[PDB]
């Protein structure tokens, strides 16, 4: 057993769930790697098509967990399912999940995501089974339906669309975009960057593939979709499906003249979903924003839109020295504007005070019913005003449970073109 | 073996080899990370002390480029004699200074370590009574305060012997404000110090019962009962807090003390334990402006400031707390700078820490750093440390936490 304490409330929780952790964290009793982005390469199954003794134990573990979850461990259906999975692996080197298992696996991958502050919502996830997809055109159709469903005219709904699992590693389905909706970035001749600097490389691949860039500050990128290991294909998302919020400020009438906007739907498309040894390399999922993701990171990171200087100028702050806290002062006003703007357009958004309070409640729920909740303090604490949120004062234990979402390489680093 | 850390803002990659020198526990395991746990988890025998002493003497003679020398070998022989005959040993003055500086250098939770080699070390190992401790501490406060031009310093009292004769400063810091619980459930002064305030009162302290009463010193020598002393008021430098634009801010009546002086930690050098070792530097503004003033469990002034700012406090999404938090921290920095009392803002402090970290990697092979503590409690991602991967491990000499003395002390009077 392990205890975590909240230093504000003195609430103490006792963790037993960590006994079921599967993968290394990267830490040891002599070194802590808690602030490393990718601390571990420990995987549950090796590189490509596993042998029977490598895959079946992982499948058995997941099926056991699923049938335990529904109070049917050792039931007739449980033992038949094991026999069935055994024959599938025997004859195809893989196996196929039932619809119920796929849904259970996706929801638990979200429930197990230690870096996600939004998990109080984990059981309210709409799962779209796209495992019958065969072409990039079919992927585009599935993604359009996902975006329209999840956007829901601003009343956002969490969703995941799951394309065919990896087979041999040469027939991967991939969304080359990091998110379904991102803005292009362009290297300028004078050395600067127009648009989102984070997407410069992906933007160049799109242009190189035939995309005609309008070369503005907020150009929605095309989709670059790879089916069954083939070369990726470009598609324009119909603009009526792309909900955007123009950013204005409730007090500063000049703020609108900065010309800022953002999109409403955060839709991660570069991660891998791992369920029982199966690897779903294309599994775009979406929820709704916490305001700081846009107002602190997207807008104010030095390597992103980097707007602090512009905003502080318009505010007439003393920008001569750091100790005037002009960056901090502008940072708050920018984040007021983002929240005010989404709320004014009735687009779902959560501020970091409400989000972190919900997460503390979610932790307490999980310790009561599940005996723990894996949580990564470095990622859960918001990137502004940290200690005036309750999660700053909350001790957390981090460990890796399966099913899970994993990072994977960018496909342009691995794809051999045809 | 090597380990790489990356900065995701700059893409600089640093290579850590120094971590191979750790041999004490982080608290984590191969399958669980406890990096956000505040405290993960009588005296050394002869056999335990031998290898600890050797490792320290070895590293000291290596630092002065005398490893393997005649002097090195004779020092090791001398140390082993003392352990064999007395069950402990005594550091040379050079070794004490080196060890104190390196405990600071090794403090993975400290963002101010670019200053580590400029530490003034006061050797107080000849002290025998609480009155002598009081004298040493007054001299430290006066030296460190230096009329506002603060200088880092540490004063080292005699090491633990059998654990029954410990020297302890019972205060958590040398200068702190009292807190008083009221019958109606409210608190006057600093809520963090209510418990220590009660102990002082019970020992005979007559409290003024104000909002900013400087606490007396409660000093324990040689395992005896602790004794009360009033710090001479002219040695306590304080800064009234005002704001460069809001003339009403001074009406809040806020002030703080200039000298941050930690007195409840333990200094370990070569297996020796210095249970009383108060040390001091200068403040980073957020320590006062974010934590001391705006923690819900501390002075908790966000509401009053947001009121006077005419902020909309009905909804969290107005970010009224965030807005008030920034102005309070502007006031703290402005006030200290106007009074010419050393202070550093979190932007300057984290920039210097990154420079320090890179230098340490280049010349030492690494820099143990605790991201959870290094990143400031406000505006985290607009400081460079937020984007810097770090490795946390325990090197010795080190500063350690220890139990509060009133939880272990067995009283003697009547
Ligand atoms: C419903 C509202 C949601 C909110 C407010 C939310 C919030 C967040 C935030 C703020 C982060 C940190 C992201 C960053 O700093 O870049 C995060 C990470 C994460 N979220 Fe959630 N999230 C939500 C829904 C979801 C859903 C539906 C899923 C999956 C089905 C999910 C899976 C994850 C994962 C795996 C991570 C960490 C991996 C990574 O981003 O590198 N989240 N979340
Ligand atoms: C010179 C200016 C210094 C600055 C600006 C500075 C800054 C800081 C800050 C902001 C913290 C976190 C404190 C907290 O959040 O409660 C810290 C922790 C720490 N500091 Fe430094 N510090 C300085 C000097 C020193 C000195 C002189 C020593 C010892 C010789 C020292 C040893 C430590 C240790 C051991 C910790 C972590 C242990 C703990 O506080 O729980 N620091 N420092
Ligand atoms: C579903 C969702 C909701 C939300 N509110 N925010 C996010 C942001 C995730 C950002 N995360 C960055 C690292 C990565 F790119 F590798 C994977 C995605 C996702
Ligand atoms: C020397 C110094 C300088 C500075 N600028 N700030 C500090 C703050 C240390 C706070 N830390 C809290 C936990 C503890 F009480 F156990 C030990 C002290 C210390
Ligand atoms: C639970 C969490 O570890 C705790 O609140 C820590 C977070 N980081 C901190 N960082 C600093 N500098 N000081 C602190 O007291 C804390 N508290
Ligand atoms: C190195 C460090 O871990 C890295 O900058 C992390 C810090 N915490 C974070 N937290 C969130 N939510 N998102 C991030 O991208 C990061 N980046
Ligand atoms: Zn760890």
């Amino acid at each position: 057993f392990l205890k975590v304490k909240n230093w504000e409330t003195e609430v103490v929780l006792t963790d037993t769930l960590h006994l079921k952790s599967t993968l290394e964290t990267g830490c040891t009793e002599y070194i802590c790697m808690g602030s490393i982005m990718h601390p571990s390469q420990h995987a549950r199954r090796p590189e490509d098509v596993a042998t029977k003794d490598q895959l079946f134990p992982l499948a058995k573990e997941f099926i056991d967990q699923y049938y335990s979850s529904i109070k049917r461990f050792g039931s007739k259906a449980h033992m038949e399912r094991l026999e069935e999975v055994n024959k599938e692996i025997d004859t195809t080197s893989t196996y196929q999940l039932k619809d119920t298992e796929l849904i259970y696996g996706a929801k638990h991958a979200w429930r197990n995501a230690s870096r996600c502050v939004g998990r109080i919502q984990w059981s309210k996830l709409q799962v779209f089974d796209a495992r019958d997809c065969t072409t990039a055109h079919g992927m585009f159709n599935y993604i359009c339906n996902h975006v329209k469903y999840a956007t829901n005219k601003g009343n956002l709904r969490s969703a995941i669309t799951i394309f065919p699992q990896r087979t041999d590693g040469k027939h991967d389905f991939r969304v080359w975009n990091s998110q379904l909706i991102r803005y292009a970035g362009y290297k300028q001749p004078d050395g600067s960057t127009l648009g989102d600097p984070a997407n410069v490389q992906f933007t160049e691949i799109c242009i190189q593939q035939g995309w005609k860039p309008p070369r503005g500050r907020f150009d929605v990128l095309p989709l670059l979709l790879q089916a069954n290991g083939n070369d990726p294909e470009l598609f324009q998302i119909p603009p009526e499906l792309v909900l955007e919020v123009p950013i204005r400020h409730p007090k500063f009438e000049w703020f609108k003249d900065l010309g800022l906007k953002w999109y409403g739907l955060p839709a991660v498309s570069n991660m891998l979903l791992e369920i029982g040894g199966l690897e779903f390399s294309a599994c775009p999922f979406s929820g709704w924003y916490m305001g700081t993701e846009i107002g602190v990171r997207d807008y104010c990171d030095n390597s992103r839109y980097n707007i602090l200087e512009e905003v502080a100028k318009k505010m007439n702050l003393d920008m001569r020295k750091t100790s005037s806290l002009w960056k901090d002062q502008a940072l708050v006003e920018i984040n007021i504007a983002v929240l005010y703007s989404f709320q004014s357009d009735k687009v779902t958004i959560v501020d970091h005070h409400s989000a972190t309070e919900s997460f503390i409640k979610h932790m307490e729920n999980e310790y009561r019913c599940r005996g723990g909740c894996p949580a990564d303090w470095v990622w859960i604490v918001p990137p502004m005003s940290g200690s005036i949120t309750p999660v700053f004062h909350q001790e957390m234990l981090n460990y890796r449970l399966t099913p899970s979402f994993e990072y994977q390489p960018d496909p342009w680093n691995t794809h051999v073109w045809k």
